[PDB]
Parts: C-alpha cells; sequence; structure tokens
C-alpha cells in the first residue's frame, strides 16, 4: 500500500507519503482536497531521512537532499519535474527557460500547469519557477508558501565565515 506522516513547518503542516521509504507525495495538504488520502496508512515514524533534511532545511542547515523520490505523472510532467531537480538552492528559472532546457521552446504556459501539478513539494522545487513579471501563483495559499521558500534561501548566509578571515 502506501503510508503517510505529517510534521510541523514554518509554511503549515507537511505531509509526506509513500511506499516504504520511497517519496511519492509531499505537500501542505490541509484546507485542500486530496481524495487519495482516505486510502492512506498513518506511520508517525516513516520516512525519518527525509523528515530529518526538511527540519535541517528550514533551519538553513541543509541544502541538498538525498531522498529517494518516485514521481508519478506524464511524460511531459516528469520532464519538467526532472528539469526543476537541476535548479539550485538559492536559484531560480523562468517557465520560459525551463521550456527550453526540457526541448520544447515556447511551452512557458505548458511548464507552469505542469509545475502546479508537482506530487513533491520543496524537493522538487516548484517554487523556484517564476514568470517574467515577477508574479507569485498558486491558489490555497500556496503564494505565501513559495514567497517563504524564497526567502528562506535568499538569506543564505556564506558558510565558510572564514573566507573572509
Amino acid at each position: 500500500m502506501v503510508h503517510y506522516r505529517t510534521i510541523d513547518s514554518p509554511i503549515g503542516p507537511l505531509t509526506l507519503a509513500g511506499h516504504g521509504s520511497v517519496l511519492t507525495n509531499l505537500r501542505m495538504l490541509e484546507q485542500t482536497y486530496e481524495p487519495s488520502k482516505t486510502h492512506w496508512t498513518p506511520d508517525p515514524g516513516a520516512f525519518s531521512g527525509a523528515v530529518d533534511q526538511l527540519n535541517a532545511y528550514f533551519a538553513g542547515e541543509l541544502t541538498e537532499f538525498d531522498v529517494e523520490l518516485d514521481l508519478r505523472g506524464t511524460d511531459f510532467q516528469q520532464r519538467v519535474w526532472k528539469a526543476l531537480l537541476t535548479i539550485p538552492y538559492g536559484e531560480t528559472r523562468s517557465y520560459g527557460e525551463i521550456a527550453d532546457q526540457i526541448g520544447a521552446p515556447g511551452a512557458a504556459r505548458a511548464v507552469g500547469l505542469a509545475n502546479g501539478h508537482n506530487p513533491i513539494a520543496i524537493i522538487v522545487p516548484c517554487h523556484r519557477v517564476i514568470g517574467a513579471s515577477g508574479k507569485l501563483t498558486g491558489y490555497g495559499g500556496g503564494i505565501n508558501r513559495k514567497r517563504a521558500l524564497l526567502e528562506l534561501e535568499k538569506s543564505r548566509a556564506p558558510a565558510d565565515l572564514t573566507l573572509f578571515d
């Protein structure tokens, strides 16, 4: 089957779901309709690796995840999500840049639609893609969550203070 675990976070309760140690879902699920969850098993100790990295991430002590994923969705979606995974912590891309990278120049709007279906938030960093006008998107408080994640990554202090001496 599929089990799940919900943890606290500065952007609200994050639900992690998947089989065994493999993540299939990561979403701030509250005040949204999510029918699959009814057929999920609660497991308060699942994905302990992932949960540690997420806590480390929010504390500014992590910038790269080592978490096994299983992304399910259409071919075009897989191409988009794979490309999201190449966007480093603290950087952003435009939808037009992602469309070029996946081999579909001009598909900025398709990238935006596919981006909104990302099953694994934060770790697959859909929040790092923004249109030219600079406007964040996402219903259900989604804009505010993205913005939080963005401000968090922009606040990154230099790693080695000894480089200043």
